[PDB]
């Protein structure tokens, strides 16, 4: 309750009283009493604590949280120090190394530095049962995160959405292309990264779009 950013809590307030949200909360509570669920309860909404909703400049969508011990901490693609960057993040860093001048691999996979600058690192599904990918899909989270994307689409303007993978492309269909910028590419996973992600240069393009909208670019190196 206290681990949920105030501006976000206010703008997303309508969701908390909806039937799907109540059922989702009931489900997750049940799961946490019977199994180990990631990320910890107090980090499920970390993405709402790094910056205000009005200051979001870029949005990156993920699927569900990493399901390994000590990995997930509320930000998509990010892992808690000193956990090593998972395969997808390795490719994200690889693209950054060639796309952003002066970018250097930070040696860890904690993306908090980006979130603090206004990069929303949103997983479509916010919890996962330990060791079981997609174990919490189709339980209500997708609707809640759709609400987040919709709020930004309707209430903000000039936000850059980086959609990686078919799943993110579909989820991003709700985004108003007339009010925001949408960049798409295949997923950074080693299974698909070589078919378009590597070379997509979304990070420099994103900053180009921000400058255009009279907004300060993201310092992708600040990790
Ligand atoms: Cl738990």
């Amino acid at each position: 309750m206290e681990f949920f950013g105030e501006t976000w809590r206010r703008e997303l307030a309508a969701e908390f009283e909806k039937p799907y949200f109540k059922q989702l909360m009931s489900f997750v509570a049940d799961e946490r009493s019977r199994h180990t669920v990631y990320p910890p309860a107090d980090q499920v909404y970390s993405w709402t604590e790094m910056c205000d909703i009005q200051d979001v400049k870029v949005v990156i969508l993920g699927q569900d949280p990493y399901h390994g011990p000590n990995q997930a901490h509320g930000l998509c693609f990010s892992v808690q120090k000193p956990v090593p960057p998972p395969p997808s993040l390795v490719n994200i860093y690889k693209e950054l190394c060639t796309d952003i001048d002066g970018f250097k691999h930070p040696g860890h996979g904690d993306l908090s530095g980006w979130a603090k600058q206004g990069v929303l690192l949103l997983n479509a599904v916010l919890t996962v049962r330990a060791h079981q990918a997609n174990s919490h899909k189709d339980r209500g989270w997708e609707t809640f995160t759709d609400a987040v994307i919709k709020w930004l689409s309707v209430n903000r303007e000039g936000v850059v959405f980086l959609l990686w993978g078919s799943y993110a492309h579909k989820k991003g269909a709700t985004i108003d292309r007339k009010r925001h910028h949408v960049l798409q590419a295949v997923h950074p996973s080693p299974l698909s990264a070589h078919r378009g992600f590597l070379g997509c240069k979304h990070f420099s393009k994103a900053n180009g779009l921000l400058k255009l909208s009279g907004t300060e670019p993201i310092n992708w190196r600040a990790l």
